[PDB]
């Protein structure tokens, strides 16, 4: 985040990354 451009782009990129696959939330260790 620099001013607004990098901030919004960074936010959207992070949101996309957080999902990635999204098997109803990226828990992984559901029933380990």
């Amino acid at each position: 985040c620099s001013n607004l451009s990098t901030c919004v782009l960074g936010k959207l990129s992070q949101e996309l990354h957080k999902l990635q696959t999204y098997p109803r939330t990226d828990v992984g260790a559901g029933t380990p």
